[PDB]
């Protein structure tokens, strides 16, 4: 298993625009248009993402790509910021893919707060992190998925995932 395939479970395929958990526009593996209300807006970003005139309709190696420049934006993302760096780099390669869908999911921002688990996590203080990380609003709204992650940075093992 790996990061791609990872978030390929948590995160479905769909090649229509569609709403979210949040109900925001989306489309292939998570990839966010936009958290305007306008599906006109939403098409207006796919447009602009894909490079041409979708309708809102992309093929499945169109899905791919946005995938692949996102799971690289989450990447870069994590080593640019301050906080994240030193964490991601202290850990194995299993809970660093934990750590990389966490901001696939939340952005950069939103995982930079969860401050205490991110000194755990650096301490190797699995159990502990992983009882703080479920305290958020992140698991009591999407708890099967916040499952599956937390225990993968708390075993550091792919188990949850099979
Ligand atoms: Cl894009
Ligand atoms: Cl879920
Ligand atoms: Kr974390």
């Amino acid at each position: 298993m790996n990061i791609f395939e990872m978030l390929r479970i948590d995160e479905g395929l769909r090649l229509k625009i569609y709403k979210d958990t949040e109900g925001y526009y989306t489309i292939g593996i998570g990839h966010l248009l936009t958290k305007s209300p306008s599906l006109n807006a939403a098409k207006s970003e796919l447009d602009k993402a894909i490079g041409r005139n979708t309708n809102g309709v992309i093929t499945k190696d169109e899905a791919e790509k946005l995938f692949n420049q996102d799971v690289d934006a989450a990447v870069r993302g994590i080593l640019r910021n301050a906080k994240l760096k030193p964490v991601y780099d202290s850990l194995d390669a299993v809970r660093r893919a934990a750590l990389i869908n966490m901001v696939f999911q939340m952005g950069e921002t939103g995982v930079a707060g969860f401050t205490n688990s991110l000194r755990m996590a650096q301490q190797k203080r699995w159990d502990e992190a992983a009882v703080n990380l479920a305290k958020s609003r992140w698991y009591n709204q999407t708890p099967n998925r916040a499952k599956r992650v937390i225990t993968t940075f708390r075993t550091g093992t792919w188990d949850a995932y099979k």
